[PDB]
């Protein structure tokens, strides 16, 4: 398993985190949502949580992220939805497809379900 | 009406507060974006806005939520805009469909329309 | 090129600072993604990035945007990704077709590429 300590920033100012897929995987519009594997692992640094993105060079040449919410405290594989928009859509395996950004987790008094 | 302070969070660590349907809904591709009712209403607390996202299990299954924002004073209620992606999709009354994630409310000197 | 300083919200208490199209365009579903030129530039103030969203308008009338991040030293022009999602979907000059929203950029160790 490797934390999110591992991803890179693009630049300096990059707002996100880059997440590669660790497979190579081929998408079709008829599959529709397909979770892949990144290999990285929450959980997140303490008082934020995290939005999964699309990079927009990826959304432009047609595989749609759809925007996912990682936990503060989840520990899981942090995995990308993604479906191919019209076309069909190869990712190469190392190939950056979507980002990782954090955001600070307000408190509420709201209760647990 | 019921206010933003009766939703709940699925553990602790959560980011997002649920929402639930209050009716049956079956959606299918052909429909495109649909406003679904949740009778839950802003406001906002003090120096926060919304973000309204798909949960990743209903993502999964075939049904988009589109990203919304939620302005801090908005006051009416707070709808979830979803499309089935490529298969019929049905929601039945109660189920968790979305999330609602606050985020800080910055100031600037933009001025308005 | 017109800076961020320039773009207005709808209301006092609105999140998104608006954005509008510098062009007439017309989008088909087949078309798949498209780049929508704003005449608004980079950078954003600093410690903020940005996240373009669309309007809950526009999105009911079938033009989905496929969220964005914009990097705190972007200098670029601010481009909206739009797709017609199920209907042919046509944009007048200057009509507000989606908002920038400004989060707190967090830092953190992460190295760059
Ligand atoms: O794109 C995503 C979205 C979520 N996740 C993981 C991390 C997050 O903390 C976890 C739960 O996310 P959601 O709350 O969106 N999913 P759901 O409500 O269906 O599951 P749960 O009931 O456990 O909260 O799923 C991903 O790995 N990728
Ligand atoms: O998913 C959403 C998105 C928005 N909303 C409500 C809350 C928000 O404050 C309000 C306005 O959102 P937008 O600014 O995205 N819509 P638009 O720009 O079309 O309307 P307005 O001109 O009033 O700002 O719509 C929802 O209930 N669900
Ligand atoms: O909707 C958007 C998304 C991005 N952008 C611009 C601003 C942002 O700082 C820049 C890079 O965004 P991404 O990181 O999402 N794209 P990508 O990873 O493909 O390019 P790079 O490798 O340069 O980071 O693209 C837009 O103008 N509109
Ligand atoms: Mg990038
Ligand atoms: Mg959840
Ligand atoms: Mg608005």
């Amino acid at each position: 398993k490797q934390p999110i300590s591992k991803l890179t920033r693009a630049t300096p100012g990059s707002a996100g985190l880059d997440l590669c897929s660790t497979s190579h995987t081929v998408l079709t519009p008829e599959m529709g949502p397909q979770a892949l594997s990144t290999g990285i692992y929450g959980p997140l640094p303490p008082n934020t949580f995290g939005l999964i993105l699309g990079r927009s060079s990826i959304t432009m040449k047609g595989l749609q992220v759809y925007p996912g919410v990682i936990d503060n405290d989840y520990t899981g594989e942090i995995k990308i939805m993604a479906k191919a928009v019209n076309n069909i859509v190869t990712v190469s395996q190392g190939n950056r497809i979507a980002q990782l950004i954090l955001l600070p987790l307000i408190e509420t008094d709201n209760k647990v379900q």
